C-alpha cells in the first residue's frame, strides 16, 4: 500500500472524510497522521516512502529532498502557501492541488437565496407578518419581480461564477460576465454574455460579486450607476466595495442589497448595517457546510487514484505560474 | 368589428392589461363594460350577437339562449366557478379558457425562494444579525444543506409542478413526483419521477405542495422541510404547526386557512415556520400576461380556431 | 369492462407488446369487428368507422374514440359526438419522434455529404483530407428554418436542443408566446426561406419563387405530404446547384421507375419511411391502454 | 520591438489556420517569422534568443532550446504531440507546449451522431435503393430501424469528443454509459453521463462511438447494436471488425483506417452493413480557423502572464506514456 502523510491542520481527516471515504481511504494508502510544523521528523524511512501530502505542512529544500517518491501535496486548506520551495517542486514534476472549489455549490445556492429574497421581500414579508403588518398579496407586491425576466450580471467568474451559472440555468435570463483572465470564446461557451464592467454594473438587474479581480473599486459613483431598484449581492470579499458607500445607495433606497462578508468579522455589535432596511444580512456562512467539506475528501481520493495509475491530477486545481 | 363582452371580476382591464395590448383591443374589438351580476340585462341588440365574454359572470340558461354567436368564455380568475350551465357551453360547443398558468412562474420562483431559505437559514440568518445574536461561518451552519443532490418530492403536477420542475433545472436533484390525474407515462417525458405518496413523503429531503397531514408529517425525513403553496384544505394545519413544534420538521407557507389571518393566531410566533401573505402569484408581470393570452386566443378563435393557448374544462364539470 | 376492436388497417398483434396486450386482456375484454350485449352498453373504440348516426343512437354507453390510424376516417355522426359528449383522440403523436430522428439525419447528411462519402469510397473514388470537405459544414450555431410546428416540429426542436442553433418558425396557427416559450423564435415565411441553412418542412404551393429566395448553400429537407410543393422547381433548385435537398414524400406515392429524381446529385430519397417504425406502433398501445385507464375514471386524455 | 513568435505549422500553414480577420491581429501584435520546419537552429541568434512563442512542431534539440531564453510556450497546431523535443528541458524551464485538437470534437461529434442515425435507419442504403428502384415503401423498410431516443449509448473514451458527443446527444435523452479511465468518476457525472466499465459499455449499448477491442469485444456486443469508430483505427482489431460486421452481428461506421489511403483492393469497400468515411470526419474550414482563434487567444494570456486556458496542455505523463 501507497503511504501518505496527513498534515492538514487547521483542516482535518475527521472533517474531510466521510465514513465510506474514511474507509476507503485507509483500506487503501498508510495514512501517518504527523506533525506539520515537524514533518522533517519523521521517520527516514517514512520519508523515503511518502507519495503524496494531504495538507500544507512547512517543508524546506534538505527535507523535500529526502522525499524521492513525493507525487503530489494535496492542499487542503483552500489556500496556497509561501510554505516550501515551490520551484523544486515544479523541477521534480510534483503537482500541488487544491478543494476550494467545494465551496462553490454551498455559496451559488444561498447567492440564488438571496436574490429570490430581494426580488420578492421573502424576509421582510417574513417579520411583517410575524409581528403583524400584512398587506395581504398582492399589496405586498409593488416591488416584486420575477428573475426569469431578467437581466444577470457577474463580476467575476471563477469556479463561484460557473456554480451560480448553474443554479441559474432554469431562469432563461440574460446573464453578462465580467471576467479579465478567461477569453471571451470561454465564457461564451459557459453559456455567458462576456461584457465591461460597465455595462453589467450597469444594464443589470441583478449583480453578483463572486471573485477578486484581483488581489485587493466600486464604490460611491460605481453605485449610483446602477438601475433604479437593482439587486446587488456580495459573495466574497468585502475589500473589494465600499461599505459606506454602499450602504448609502441602500438608506437613500437607490438598490437593494445582501452580502455574506463584512469588512470586519465579527462586525461590532453597535454597527450600522444591522438596522439597515433593505439589506439582507449573512454572518459570513455562505460556504461552510459539512457536505462542502465531506466533498474535499472525495477528491483527494479521486485525485491520489488518478496518480496511483500514473496520470494527472484532474479534480482538484493545479498551480504553476504564481508567484507572489 | 367583432363583439367582446368585458365583465371581469376583482379583475379589471386596467390591471390584466399594457398600454400595448390595451390600445390593441377596442383598436381590434368592439367591447362593452357591463356589470357582471347583471348581464341578463344588457341590450338584447348586443347579446345576440357578442361573440366572447371577458370575465367569470354569473350566465342563466335564458341568458344563453340569447347569445348564440358568442364561441368563448375567457375566464380572468384561475378558478372555475359554479356560475352557469356549464351543459349548453358544450353543445353550443362554447370554450371557458383559464388564464391561470400565468401564476406558476412567480410561484415556482418564489417557492424556489422558500426551500433555499428553508434549507439554509437565511431569515433568521437575517433577523439574528438585526439583534446582535450572530453566530459566524461554520458555527450557524450545523443543519444547513444543500437542494443540489438533495431528494425533492412534489404533491400534485399543476403548471405549477412544470413551473418548479423548469427551476430546480441547475440542481440536479432527484426530482419524484406524485400525482393522481395525470399518466405515469407523461411525468417521465416531463423531467420527473412518478412516485408513490409514501416515498414523496418519506424519502425527501424537499417536499413542494402544488385531506393529509397529522401521520404522514411524522413520516417525513430526519429535518426535511415542507413547502405549501396552494391549496390550504388540505392540511391538518395543526398538525403540521406541532410536527414544526416538535422540532422534527422546518416548513414555510403562502396559504393560510382563514384569509386574511386571525392576529392573534400563533403561527406568527412559531419558530421553524416561513411566513407569506399569499403572494406567490399575484405579480404585476402576471396579471399583464392574461391580457395578452387572451388576445391571442381571441384572434386564434376568429379563423375559428379551437384555442390553444388558455386552459380548457373537459369533465372537470364532475366536482 | 367492455370496448370495441375495430383496428384494421392496424392490427393488435401489432400495435401492442406483450406486456401491453398480457394487460389489455386482463382489465378489459374485446372484439373482433367490421367497422361497418353489443350496441348499448359500450364503453370505449378502438378503431376508424364511418359508424355511424343510427348504429350510434343504439349504443348510449359510450365515453371515447380511439383513432389508431392517424388520420381522421370520417365520417363519424360529427356533430351528434360533441353534442352528445363522446371522446375524439388520435394516437398520431407516436410518429413525431422518428420523423424527428430522421430529419435531423438527412440534416447531417446534407451538411456533410454523407451518402456521397460512402459512395465514392465503395467506388473507389473519394477525397481524403481536407480535399473532400469543400462544402461541408456545421449545423451548431447556423440558423435553422422549420414550416410547420405540430407534434412533429416540437420533435424536431428537441432533438435539435444539443445543437445551439438560432431556430425560426413559420406557423400561422400557434400563437407567437407558445413558440418563443417552446425555445423557438416566431417568423414570418419569407424570413424563413430567405434566412435559414437549413429548412425543415412539416405540415397551397411552395415553388419556384421560394427556391430562389433561400440562401445559396442551403438545405431543404422534405418530411411531411408534398401537396404544397412544386416537385418540378424543387428538382431545378437542386440540379442547378443552388441548394441540396432531401424528401421522405413525394408527389405520388409509390413513384414511377422512370422518375427523374432517381438520379438528381445533389438530392437524398427515402421511400415515405419517416414514422413507421415498430417501436411508434408498440408505443400506440401504451397510448390508448393509459388513457382507459384514465377514461374510466370519469376523467379527461 | 513587439513579441516575436516562430511559425512552423508544417503540415498545416499560417494561411489556412487563421482567418483575414485573426491573421491581421497576429501581425499587428506580433512579429512572426516563417522558419523552415527542419532547420529552426539556422535562424538568426538575433531571432532565437528573442522568439517567445512557436507556431507548430518544428524537430528541436536541447542544443537550440537552449538558444532560447524567452521562449514561453510551443503551440502545436497538428493535434498531436512529437517525440521530436526534449520535453525535459520544456517543464523544467516552465515552458508550456499547447495543443489546439478541441477544435475537432464539434465537426467529429455531428458526423458521428449522422453515422449513428444513417446506422438507426439505413438512411445510405434506402438512398441507394431508390437511385436503383428497389425499393421498399414505408414500413417494410423499416424492418431492422430504431430510434435513439429510448436508446442505450457506449462512449469508450470522454476528452473533448465526448463532451461534445454529450451536447449533440442531448435532445435525445438516452442513457450513456461512458468508461474513461483518466476522468475521475465525479468528473463524468458532472457532464451529464453514466461512468460504467469497459465491458458495460461493450455489451449493454444499443449504439457504441468510440472517441484490445477485438473479436471477444465484438462478439459481447447486443445483437443489433452499431459501432461507431471516429478516432484512432490503432486500437481495433480491424479484421475481427469487419468480421463481425460481414456475419451481421454488428453494423459500423468508421472514419479512420489501418492504412490510410486505403488501398483501392481493400475488403472494406465492398463490405454491407458499413458506412464509409475518408477520414474526413474532423478537417473542416472552419475547424481550421478555429485554431488560429485559440492559438491568439492563449498568446493573449501568456503575453499577460497568465497560464493558457484555451488549448490543451501537454502533461509530463502523456509525453512520459
Amino acid at each position: 500500500r501507497p503511504l501518505a502523510i496527513s498534515a492538514p491542520e487547521p483542516r482535518s481527516l475527521d472533517l474531510i472524510f466521510s465514513d465510506e471515504a474514511r474507509a476507503a481511504l485507509h483500506s487503501k494508502y498508510e495514512i501517518v497522521e504527523a506533525d506539520p510544523e515537524n514533518i522533517a521528523g519523521l521517520g527516514d524511512d517514512i520519508l523515503g516512502r511518502a507519495r503524496y501530502i494531504i495538507g500544507q505542512p512547512p517543508l524546506s529544500a534538505e527535507t523535500l529532498a529526502r522525499m524521492p517518491a513525493l507525487r503530489s501535496i494535496l492542499n487542503v486548506e483552500s489556500n496556497l502557501l509561501n510554505n516550501m520551495p515551490y520551484e523544486v517542486l515544479f523541477q521534480r514534476g510534483i503537482h500541488v492541488v487544491t478543494t476550494g472549489q467545494v465551496f462553490a455549490e454551498p455559496v451559488a445556492e444561498i447567492g440564488l437565496g438571496f436574490a429570490l429574497a430581494l426580488a420578492r421581500g421573502i424576509v421582510d414579508a417574513d417579520i411583517a407578518f410575524q409581528e403583524g403588518t400584512e398587506l395581504w398579496g398582492g399589496e405586498g407586491n409593488a416591488s416584486a419581480r420575477l428573475i426569469a425576466g431578467s437581466e444577470i450580471g457577474i463580476v467575476g467568474f471563477g469556479d463561484l461564477g460557473k456554480a451560480l451559472r448553474r443554479v441559474l440555468s432554469g431562469f432563461r435570463a440574460r446573464i453578462r460576465v465580467f471576467d479579465p483572465w478567461l477569453p471571451r470564446s470561454m465564457l461564451e461557451e459557459n453559456g455567458v454574455e462576456p461584457a465591461s464592467l460597465e455595462d453589467v454594473l450597469t444594464k443589470s438587474d441583478f449583480i453578483f460579486v463572486v471573485a477578486a479581480v484581483t488581489s485587493e473599486f466600486l464604490g460611491a459613483e460605481a453605485f449610483s450607476s446602477m438601475r433604479r431598484g437593482a439587486a446587488f449581492i456580495l459573495l466574497s470579499r468585502a475589500d473589494v466595495v465600499d461599505f459606506d458607500a454602499l450602504m448609502a445607495a441602500v438608506s437613500s433606497g437607490h438598490i437593494v442589497a445582501a452580502s455574506d462578508v463584512y469588512p470586519e468579522e465579527p462586525l461590532p455589535l453597535d454597527h450600522p448595517v444591522r438596522s439597515l432596511k433593505g439589506f439582507i444580512r449573512s454572518a459570513h456562512r455562505a460556504g461552510a457546510l459539512d457536505s462542502a467539506f465531506k466533498k474535499m475528501g472525495d477528491m483527494v481520493l479521486e485525485d491520489m487514484d488518478l496518480m496511483d495509475r500514473g496520470l494527472p491530477p484532474m479534480r482538484c486545481k493545479r498551480a504553476e505560474r504564481e508567484t507572489v
